[PDB]
């Protein structure tokens, strides 16, 4: 099939601190036994975790980028090492986030470091997004036990979390002049932006990736159409997500005015939303 010529209008941004943050990431990996064999070290090298982070958080300072790369490296290792066996592994990880395996121990320590001195509303948002991400491993294994075709709408509802965007973007708040107020983080336009941006990225990933849990496959198997025809339909969905991102950004500006926020908070919210938009270009280029 012919891969669509995906176009995104937002500038392509990459973090200038990649080389230094990558050395700090690898040092943490080494310290934690997250790549305890050369096989594992080679898989880690080949995943491009560091480059991935430099595209997720292009505007971050070195300290924020470095913490973000630790999360990406950890999640790579969790993914590498992954229905009852999945539930058991996932529940042990989830437990660590509540103070309840070198990978699980690393997660609990990394969470302690991340939460320290960070506001409770942010911590709760990050945990919910991270737990939603982890739970997708169990959801998809459950669905695999069923005979019926997958529903696209339910797939997208889980895919916005399995792509990881939501918790990744939570970490972008660490580089802002202040954390988002709770009334901005979970306002209508921000939720719309977060979902559409996450789905744009994920659906582009699905096209480059095409395991049943893929929008291309789901459409093809439901309709009995050709692979190219299913791809073209996913391209239409992607364009829809783009236009939803564009709309939500405008709507966010209006909502910031309705809240009568301090200038610092308005600025932080606009910068966060520009980063969400940047990621549509960065992650397209990464794929
Ligand atoms: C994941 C989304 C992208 C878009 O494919 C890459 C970003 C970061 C990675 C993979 C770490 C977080 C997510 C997992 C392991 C799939």
């Amino acid at each position: 099939f012919e891969i669509p010529d995906f176009y995104v209008p937002f500038p392509l941004e990459c973090n200038p601190h990649l080389e230094e943050a990558s050395r700090a990431m690898w040092e943490w990996i080494d310290a934690n036994g997250l790549a305890p064999t050369e096989r594992a070290r080679d898989r880690m090298r080949r995943t491009g975790a560091d480059l991935s982070g430099a595209y997720v958080w292009p505007r971050a300072d070195l300290d924020t980028l470095t913490i973000g790369l630790k999360w990406i490296a950890l999640t790579f290792r969790i993914d590498d090492q992954i229905l009852p066996a999945r539930m058991t592994a996932i529940d042990e990880l989830r437990g660590t986030l509540h103070g309840l395996s070198p990978t699980a121990r690393a997660l609990g320590a990394l969470w302690q470091e991340t939460a320290l001195g960070r506001p409770a509303t942010w911590c709760d948002a990050f945990i919910g997004h991270f737990e939603a991400f982890l739970q997708t491993y169990t959801t998809e294994a459950g669905l695999n036990a069923h005979g019926a075709g997958l529903r696209l709408d339910d797939y997208l509802d889980r895919r916005m979390y399995s792509v990881g965007m939501p918790w990744l973007w939570d970490l972008d708040e660490l580089r802002l002049p202040i954390f988002l107020p709770g009334s901005v983080r979970t306002c209508g336009p921000m939720n719309k932006l977060r979902r559409a941006g996450a789905l744009h990225i994920a659906l582009v990933n699905d096209v480059f990736s095409v395991y049943q849990h893929n929008a291309v496959t789901i459409i093809r198997e439901a309709q009995g159409c050709s692979l190219q025809e299913a791809v073209d339909q996913v391209a239409v969905l992607v364009e829809a997500q783009l236009h939803t991102v564009l709309q939500a950004r405008q709507e966010l500006l209006e909502e910031l005015d309705r809240q009568a926020l301090p200038s610092r908070a308005r600025e932080a919210a606009v910068d966060y939303a520009a980063n969400v938009a940047a990621n549509l270009s960065g992650q397209l280029v990464w794929h």
